[PDB]
C-alpha cells in the first residue's frame, strides 16, 4: 500500500487508493472532524472530535447529513444525480480528502469544497464531488466536508443558546480549523487553501469572507452559481424566528415562559424523531415563490456583523483573490416547482397570460407596480406573445434575480475595493444531459466539468469534453495556487483578464477557447440592484398609506350607517 | 396670361405665375376666408368672409398671424427659416391656391397644409411651404392657411362665449368648408381632400379626424411628427382657465362678478395692444420644461368630445387611410432651451449629472420614482458616464416622449381599429444644414424635401438630394390620390407595407432605397405608454399620502410642544 496510513492529531486512519486513467490517488473518506450533533447536541454549535484509540476505517464515504430527498420526478435519471447516495443521520459531520500518488514531498495548494443545495440538502459524498480526477491532474489536496442542513443546521431562534442559528456555517468553519491543524498531514499547505462552493455552497464561501473568524483559515475563494448576498441566502431574525416557532408549533411543541422560553421550546423540539422535523420544513415557507428555502443563514450579529450587502460594501478586500461565476441558463430548472406552463416533459411553450403569472411566483413578495417593472422590462415588446422568447423570459428573471444580479453586484464591489477578481459564464451544455433542451446550460451543470468527472471511463462523455475538463481543472488549479487562472505565463491560448467594476469583462467557458465579453448581464441588473429597491421601497410607503385610508374608511362608514 | 383671373364664390381673384424648373404654376395667394378676428372679435371664432366688390390682390402672401418671434439665435441661418417673412397682424385670416399649370380639365385631388410650430407660430407664407414644387412635379391642388397661435388662437375661459377655446382649430376648419365652395374653381376635385400637417399642424390633423364636425371636409390625413394625442398638444380645462386668469392678471385684468365674469375680464383683455398680450405670453407656463407651449388646443367637450387619447381608442376608422412618421433625431435641438449643457456652439457632451438633469427637464412634472425609471431605462448600463451617448440618451428621451410614442400608439390604434396606415422614419440630415452634427436630423427637416425644395435652383441642394424629393413628393401624391404611397402598381422599387398594430413595420426614408423595418421605438414607447402611468397613477396617490402625513404630524408636534 507504501502510504494509505495517516496519522492525524486525533488519532490514525486507514484510508484506500483510487483509480483513475492518469494515475493513482490516495483518499482518506469519513474522517469524523466533529461530536455528532444528536440528542442534546442537536441545534448546537458543533464541538470537536475528541481523539481516539485505534485504527480510524477511512476506507468509505459516512453517511449523509439528514435532509429532505427531492422526489417530484421518482426514478428519473438527472434528478437522482443529487440524491443521497450514502443513508441518512444526524450522525454526519465527517470529512474527506484526495491527496496525490505519492504523497508530494513538499507542501501543496489545498482546495476545499462546500456543497450547494439550498442549505436543505447536499453531501460530499455525491459522485459528482469525488475529487479524485482532480487530485491526479493538477496534482494539489482536495478536502470536502458534511454540514448540517435544514432545521438540523439553520433552524435559529436568535439570541437563545440552545438554537442561535448558523450552525452549518459552524460545522464549515470547524472543518477549515481542522484543516489547518492536519492537512500537512497529506502534503497539503494550510498557508494556501483556496475555498470553492457552488449554489448555497458558494453562498458559504462568501459568509466566510464576511465573518472575520473564519478569515485566517483560508486565502482565496471561488463562488459558483452563488453569493452570500441573493435573496435566498439569508434570512432575518425576525423572520427565522417566526419560522422556527410555526416549525415548533406544527410539530406539536409549546412555548411560553419559565425557565424557559425559550429553552423550553428548544427541548422539546430535541425529543422529536428527525423525521418529523422534516416532514413539517417546507410548511414554514412564507409565501408562493420559487428559488425560496426554510432554513437559511440568519443575520443574527453574530457570524454575521450585519447584512451580507451592508459587508460587502464596508469591507476592506486588498490581498484577496477571489473567482466567480454563473451558468447559462441559472433560472431555467426551478420553474418546474410551480410556475405555471412548466414541465421537463414538454417544451414548456408558455402563453403570455402564463408568463405574467409565473413573473408573480418566480419573483416572490412583490407589489403589483413591481411586477409591472419585471414584465416591461423581460418583454420582447414587439413580440408579447411569442411563447419561446416567454420561456426565455421567465428563466432570465428567476436567474437575474436569485444568482446573475447577486454575484454581479458582488464581484463589482469585490474589484472595486481591493479584491484581483475574475469572472466566467459557463455556457456549455453537457451532452451526457438527461434534462429538456428548454433548460440549456442548469444551474449546477458546470459542477461535473470542473471536478473532471468527464475522464470517468464509466461515464459516456465525449473527446473533446474531456479536454474541455481539462481546461477546466487547469484553470482552477492555476487559481488556487497563484490567484490567476490563466497559466503561469501565457501561451498561445487567449488571456482571462480581472473583472472590474467598469469594463466587467469576463469569459465563456465552453468548448470553443477563452471568448473575453464585456458586461455580465449589465441592463437587467441596473433594473435589480439600482431601480427595484427605490420602487419597493415607495409600494412599501404606500402599501401602509392604503392600510391607514381603509382604518380611517371603516370608521367612516360606521358614521354613516349611524345616520 | 392665359388663367391667372379666377372667381370664387365671395368674389373675382387676381393671381401670379411661379416659375419652376420643370414649368409653371398658377398660384393665388392671401385669399381672404375669414372676417378678420379684431376688436370684438378678437378670442371669437372666424365669421366667413363677406363677399366683395372687385378684384382682390391674390398675387401676394399676406400678412402672418400674430405671434412671439424666436430670437434665442440672433442672426442664425438656421432658425431664421422659421421665422415670420411677411409683417405681423390680427389680421392675418388668409390662405394661398398652388394649382397645375393649366388649370386642369378633370377635378385633381387636393393636398391641403396645416404648418405646425407650437401653436405659439407658424405662417403659411414660409419659403419651405412653397407649394409650386409639388404642384407641378404631381400635378394636383395645393391649399395652405394661416390660422391663430398663441393666446389669439388658443386662450381658453372653457365654457364661455367670449372666449371658448380652439378657435385656432375653427379657423383651420373654416378654410376647410371654404375648400368644399371653391376649390373646384381652381380644377381642385373636394371629394379627395388629403389633409398633411408637422408638428403642431400634424396634431391638427389628428384633432381633425376627433372631431365629427370636421370628417365630412376631408378624406385623408398625414401626420407628420406630431400627434394630437401627444402630451404638448392638449391641455384641460381647469389648466388653461388658470393660464388665461394668470395672462389676464399679469397684463392688468380684473376678474369678478357683476354682468360678467368672465365677460368683464375678456372684455377687459381685448383693450390690450397684441404686443402687450405676446410679451407675457411665456409667463404662463407651468413648469420647467422643453417642447411645452402655453396656448394649445383645450379638452372643452366641444370641438373635442373627450381626450385625443379617450377618442383614438373609441373610434371607428374604417373608410380611412392615415399616412404617418417622425425624424430621425426628434427630441433634439429642443434641449439648447435650458437643457444644462446644450449649445447649437459645442457638441453638447454632457457629463452624467447634467444628464440626471435634464431628464427632469425633458421630462417636466414628474415624480423623483418616476424620473429613475427613466434613468434605468435610458441609460447604458455598461457606459453610464459616456457623454456621446448621454447626449443622444436625453435627446431620445425628449423625442420618445413627446412625438414617436404619441405617434407609435395613434397608428396602431388606427391601424387595429379600420385604418390603412402607413409609417416612415425620415433619417436624411439636409446638406445645407446648418446646425450641429449632434442634431442629427432635427424636427421638422423632412418638410423641406416633401415640398420638393432642392428643385429650387438658387438653394445649393445636392443631385441625388433632389432626386430623393422627387421620389418622396410621388410617394406622398400617390397617398392623397390613391391612399396607398407606393406608386399605382410595383416598379422594381421595393413596396411599402401598411403599419399594423403586431409586426408595425414602417420604412426608412434616405438617399438609398426603401428599407423596411419591424419595429417603431417599441422597447421605448412600452415604457412611455404602457408602464409609465401605472407609476404615475401610484406616485399620486404615494405623494396624496405623503401630504397627509405632513398635517398629521403638524398637529403631532404641536401636542408636543404643548408638552
Ligand atoms: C406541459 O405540462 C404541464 C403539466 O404537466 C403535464 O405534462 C406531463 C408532465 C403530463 O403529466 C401531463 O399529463 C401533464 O398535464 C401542463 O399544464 C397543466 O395543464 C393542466 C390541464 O392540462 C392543468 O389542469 C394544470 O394545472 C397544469 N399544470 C401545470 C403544472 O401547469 C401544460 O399544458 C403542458 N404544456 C403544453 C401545452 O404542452
Ligand atoms: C457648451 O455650452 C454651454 C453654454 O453656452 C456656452 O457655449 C457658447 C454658446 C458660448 O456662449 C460660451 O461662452 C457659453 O458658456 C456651457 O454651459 C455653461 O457653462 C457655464 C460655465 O462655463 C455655466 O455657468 C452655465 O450655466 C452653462 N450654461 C448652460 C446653457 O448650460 C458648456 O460648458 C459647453 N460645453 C462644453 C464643456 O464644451
Ligand atoms: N437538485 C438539484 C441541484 C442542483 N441542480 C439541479 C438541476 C436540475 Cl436541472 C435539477 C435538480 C437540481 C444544483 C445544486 C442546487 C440545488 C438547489 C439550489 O441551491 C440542489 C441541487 C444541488
Ligand atoms: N423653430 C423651429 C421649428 C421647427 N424646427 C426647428 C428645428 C430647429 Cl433645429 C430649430 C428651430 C425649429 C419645426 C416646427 C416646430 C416648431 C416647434 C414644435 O412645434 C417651431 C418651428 C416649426
Ligand atoms: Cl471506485
Ligand atoms: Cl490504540
Ligand atoms: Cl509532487
Ligand atoms: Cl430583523
Ligand atoms: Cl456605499
Ligand atoms: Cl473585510
Ligand atoms: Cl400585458
Ligand atoms: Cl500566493
Ligand atoms: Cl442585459
Ligand atoms: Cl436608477
Ligand atoms: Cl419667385
Ligand atoms: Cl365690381
Ligand atoms: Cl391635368
Ligand atoms: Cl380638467
Ligand atoms: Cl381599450
Ligand atoms: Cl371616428
Ligand atoms: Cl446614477
Ligand atoms: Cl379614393
Ligand atoms: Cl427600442
Ligand atoms: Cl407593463
Amino acid at each position: 500500500d507504501a502510504e494509505l496510513l495517516v496519522t492525524v492529531r486525533g488519532g490514525r486512519l486507514r484510508g484506500i487508493r483510487l483509480k483513475t486513467p492518469g494515475g493513482p490517488v490516495s483518499a482518506f473518506l469519513g474522517i469524523p472532524f466533529a461530536e455528532p450533533p444528536m440528542g442534546p447536541r442537536r441545534f448546537l454549535p458543533p464541538e470537536p472530535k475528541q481523539p481516539w484509540s485505534g485504527v480510524v476505517d477511512a476506507t468509505t464515504f459516512q453517511s449523509v447529513c439528514y435532509q429532505y430527498v427531492d422526489t417530484l420526478y421518482p426514478g428519473f435519471e438527472g434528478t437522482e444525480m443529487w440524491n443521497p447516495n450514502r443513508e441518512l443521520s444526524e450522525d454526519c459531520l465527517y470529512l474527506n480528502v484526495w491527496t496525490p500518488y505519492p504523497r508530494p514531498t513538499s507542501p501543496t495548494p489545498v482546495l476545499v469544497w462546500i456543497y450547494g443545495g439550498g442549505f436543505y440538502s447536499g453531501a460530499s459524498s455525491l459522485d459528482v464531488y469525488d475529487g479524485r480526477f482532480l487530485v491526479q491532474a493538477e496534482r494539489t489536496v482536495l478536502v470536502s466536508m458534511n454540514y448540517r442542513v435544514g432545521a438540523f443546521g439553520f433552524l435559529a431562534l436568535p439570541g437563545s443558546r440552545e438554537a442561535p442559528g448558523n450552525v452549518g456555517l459552524l460545522d464549515q468553519r470547524l472543518a477549515l480549523q481542522w484543516v489547518q491543524e492536519n492537512v500537512a498531514a497529506f502534503g497539503g499547505d494550510p498557508t494556501s487553501v483556496t475555498l470553492f462552493g457552488e449554489s448555497a455552497g458558494a453562498a458559504s464561501v462568501g459568509m466566510h469572507l464576511l465573518s472575520p473568524p473564519s478569515r485566517g483559515l483560508f486565502h482565496r475563494a471561488v463562488l459558483q452559481s452563488g453569493a452570500p448576498n441573493g435573496p435566498w441566502a439569508t434570512v432575518g431574525m425576525g423572520e427565522a424566528r417566526r419560522r422556527a416557532t410555526q416549525l415548533a408549533h406544527l410539530v406539536g411543541c409549546p412555548p411560553g415562559g419559565t425557565g424557559g422560553n425559550d429553552t423550553e421550546l428548544v427541548a422539546c423540539l430535541r425529543t422529536r424523531p428527525a423525521q418529523v422535523l422534516v416532514n413539517h420544513e417546507w410548511h414554514v415557507l412564507p409565501q408562493e415563490s420559487v428559488f425560496r428555502f426554510s432554513f437559511v443563514p440568519v443575520v443574527d450579529g453574530d457570524f454575521l456583523s450585519d447584512t451580507p450587502e451592508a459587508l460587502i460594501n464596508a469591507g476592506d478586500f486588498h490581498g484577496l483573490q477571489v473567482l466567480v461565476g454563473v451558468v447559462k441558463d441559472e433560472g431555467s430548472y426551478f420553474l418546474v416547482y410551480g410556475a405555471p406552463g412548466f414541465s421537463k416533459d414538454n417544451e414548456s411553450l408558455i402563453s403570455r397570460a402564463e408568463f405574467l403569472a409565473g413573473v408573480r411566483v418566480g419573483v416572490p413578495q412583490v407589489s403589483d407596480l413591481a411586477a409591472e417593472a419585471v414584465v416591461l422590462h423581460y418583454t420582447d415588446w414587439l413580440h408579447p406573445e411569442d411563447p419561446a422568447r416567454l420561456r426565455e423570459a421567465l428563466s432570465d428573471v428567476v436567474g437575474d434575480h436569485n444568482v446573475v444580479c447577486p454575484v454581479a453586484q458582488l464581484a463589482g464591489r469585490l474589484a472595486a475595493q481591493g479584491a484581483r477578481v475574475y469572472a466566467y459564464v459557463f455556457e456549455h451544455r453537457a451532452s451526457t444531459l438527461s434534462w429538456p433542451l428548454w433548460m440549456g446550460v442548469p444551474h449546477g451543470y458546470e459542477i461535473e466539468f470542473i471536478f473532471g468527472i468527464p475522464l470517468d471511463p464509466s461515464r459516456n462523455y465525449t473527446a473533446e469534453e474531456k479536454i474541455f475538463a481539462q481546461r477546466l481543472m487547469r484553470y482552477w488549479a492555476n487559481f488556487a495556487r497563484t490567484g490567476d487562472p490563466n497559466e503561469p505565463r501565457d501561451p498561445k491560448a487567449p488571456q482571462w483578464p480581472p473583472y472590474t467594476a467598469g469594463a466587467q469583462q469576463y469569459v465563456s467557458l465552453d468548448l470553443r477557447p477563452l471568448e473575453v465579453r464585456r458586461g455580465l448581464r449589465a441592463q437587467a441588473c441596473a433594473f435589480w440592484n439600482r431601480f427595484l429597491p427605490k420602487l419597493l421601497s415607495a409600494t412599501d410607503t404606500l402599501d401602509e398609506a392604503e392600510r391607514q385610508w381603509k382604518a380611517e374608511f371603516h370608521r367612516w362608514s360606521s358614521y354613516m350607517v349611524h345616520w
